[PDB]
C-alpha cells in the first residue's frame, strides 16, 4: 500500500539521487548566483556540502520538498514569475497527487 | 513522545494557513482541494501527519506571518525555507 508506492530496489538509488542532485545543484546555484557578503557565501557552502555529501533519497529528502515544483515543473526560483501563494497551492497539489497516486 | 497541546496548537495555525491561502479561491477544483487539505489537516495525530504541511509552511509558522498578506518574493520564500533546514541540523 503505502511501502507499495514509496518502494524501489538499490539499483534505482545511484542514479535517481544523482539526476535529483544535480537539479538542486542548477536551483541552488540559481539563488545563491549573486552571494556577496561573507554570510550569504558560508550559507552556499553549507548547503553545497550538504548536497554533496547525500548518498540516499532520504538525505535529499528536505530539499526536495522545498523546491518540488521547481524540480517537477522545470521551473527556476528566479525566473519563475509566480507569487508566493501561487507556489504553495503548487506544493499542496504535489502533496495532493502524491497521496491519490497511493490510495490508487 | 509529542506532547497533544503542542500537536494540537500547530494543526490549528496550519488551518489558519490553510484557510488564508485559499481565501483567493472560488474555482469547483480548487475548492475541493482546499476541502481535501482542511480535512487530512483535520484528520492528523501525530506530528508525522502534519510533517509535510509544516514543510511547506516553514517559514510561516516560524515568523507567525500570512501567506497572503506577506509581501516577499518566492525567491525570498525558498531562501528563508533554506535557512530553517540549515539551521535544523545545528
Amino acid at each position: 500500500l503505502r511501502l507499495h508506492y514509496t518502494d524501489q530496489e538499490k539499483l534505482d538509488v545511484p542514479s535517481l539521487v544523482e539526476i535529483c542532485k544535480q537539479q538542486l545543484i542548477v536551483i541552488l546555484k540559481d539563488m545563491c548566483s549573486d552571494c556577496s557578503t561573507t554570510d550569504e557565501k558560508t550559507s552556499f557552502l553549507y548547503h553545497l556540502n550538504r548536497l554533496r555529501s547525500a548518498v540516499t533519497v532520504v538525505d535529499l529528502h528536505n530539499y526536495i520538498a522545498v523546491f518540488g515544483p521547481c524540480l517537477s515543473y522545470n521551473k527556476l526560483p528566479s525566473t519563475w514569475n509566480i507569487s508566493v501563494c501561487d507556489y504553495l497551492k503548487q506544493q499542496l497539489n504535489i502533496l495532493r497527487a502524491a497521496d491519490s497516486q497511493q490510495n490508487a
